[PDB]
């Protein structure tokens, strides 16, 4: 029972370079019916906030409502399909309110409009 | 600046990867806006493979060998996407066109249940 806007905790590694690697929570942004049918989900990375700034692909998440141990970010930026194996707890989940904030942010980073 | 644009298909290395994910040294096609994909470090793509069937799959798009010089008539997999470091590009093989392009947004849109 995967759905789109849960939190989990994944293991991102290995990666290279400037990819987001390492256990971090994340968030599924994919379509719950390929949550519920199929082998892989496709996530975003969750970091832990390290400087107020504006960058238009980063939606800002509460260490308090969601439980989290810090105040931190999705970056939309960063997202990638995972194997479900890969998939720790779950941690949480988003509100619709900032799942919006995230389907702006993602339309934005893959350049669609509407 | 990098000249890497939307749309473009590049040849990369996606392994190590886990399970189902797409791994190996296959083409994938940028999907990051073009401004990530001017100054920032990562750009984000769409892997491409081999078409195995003819299938009708909303998060697939397909494309032909002949217009993209292409080993085999191949698919473009929406639900198989990933932030690459740019280092892992390699040679660029081709574009995709603006119809192409429009057709992949759609299955981007499904594949994310974005509306």
């Amino acid at each position: 029972p995967i759905r789109r806007g849960d939190v989990y905790l994944a293991d991102l590694s290995p990666v290279q370079g400037s990819e987001q690697g390492g256990v971090r929570p994340v968030v599924i942004i994919q379509n719950d019916t390929g949550n519920k049918y199929s082998p892989t989900v496709i996530v975003a990375a969750i970091t832990g906030r390290i400087n107020k700034a504006k960058i238009p692909t980063h939606v800002e998440i509460e260490k308090k409502k969601y439980k989290l141990d810090k105040d931190s970010v999705i970056l939309l930026e960063q997202i990638r399909t995972l194997d479900k194996k890969r998939l720790k707890e779950k941690l949480t989940y988003l509100s619709d309110d900032k799942m919006k904030e995230v389907d702006n942010a993602l339309m934005i980073s893959l350049g669609l409009n509407a």
